[PDB]
Order: C-alpha cells, then sequence, then structure tokens
C-alpha cells in the first residue's frame, strides 16, 4: 500500500526514475516534461525514503 498521493502522482514519481535512468543527470528536462521543480524531483528522489513520522 502506497496511497497517500500529494502533488506527486506513484506515475510522476516511476517517471522521474525512469526518466533518470533514461537521460542520466538532466533533471532539468524530468522536472519539464512533469510540470515539476527540476531541484524538487532531484531532491525528492535523492531522499529516497520519507520520515513522514516525529518519532
Amino acid at each position: 500500500d502506497r496511497n497517500h498521493v500529494g502533488k506527486y502522482t506513484p506515475e510522476e514519481i516511476e517517471k522521474l526514475k525512469e526518466l533518470r535512468i533514461k537521460h542520466g543527470n538532466d533533471w532539468a528536462t524530468i522536472g519539464a516534461a512533469l510540470g515539476r521543480s527540476a531541484s524538487s524531483v532531484k531532491d525528492r528522489c535523492r531522499l529516497m525514503k520519507d520520515t513522514c513520522n516525529t518519532g
């Protein structure tokens, strides 16, 4: 279960990861396709996990 969609859909995230390997380092082009910030798709993928809980 991954049902908790925000601005990024599981398709958009899979697509950024698809384009990530397919382009290599062209995060600008990835975000430009997705209609998102290049910096934000790069940071989202870099984090990989997400600490949703405080503790």
